[PDB]
């Protein structure tokens, strides 16, 4: 395992050192998106709780491809203000239904330490 806690305060710093392998050592579901919510990067554990493959959903974009049931004001529309804003750290509970049976998790949307990236950050609740 990479030892790092779901919403630690300076987890942005910890993550800043790793490549796609470590990132597949988390506890957690990872994922790192642009500022456009195309998919830079996305975990082992992230796939482990929606089925996706994680290979091939990098270069999607989350909103419009992948998961639309976050295109909403409660998802996508706190992301996008983030972007627009330059500063973004949210946790809430959220319901993912998109193909799959549906799965309550806790979300944590940060910005990264690099410009112009954004990770997102799940669990299971
Ligand atoms: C709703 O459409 C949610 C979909 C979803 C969430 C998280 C993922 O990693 C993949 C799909």
């Amino acid at each position: 395992m990479e030892h790092v806690a779901f919403g630690s305060e300076d987890i942005e710093n910890t993550l800043a050192k790793m490549d796609d392998g470590q990132l597949d050592g988390l506890a957690f579901g990872a994922i790192q998106l642009d500022g456009d919510g195309n998919i830079l990067q996305y975990n082992a554990a992230e796939g482990d709780i929606t089925g996706r493959d994680p290979k091939q959903v990098i270069g999607k974009n989350f909103f419009k491809d992948v998961a639309p049931c976050t295109d909403s004001p409660e998802f996508y529309g706190k992301f996008k203000e983030g972007v627009a804003s330059g500063n973004l750290n949210t946790m809430f509970e959220y319901t993912f239904d998109y193909q799959m049976t549906p799965t309550k998790v806790k979300v944590h949307m940060k910005k990264a330490l690099s410009g112009d990236s954004y990770w997102v950050f799940v669990k299971r609740v």
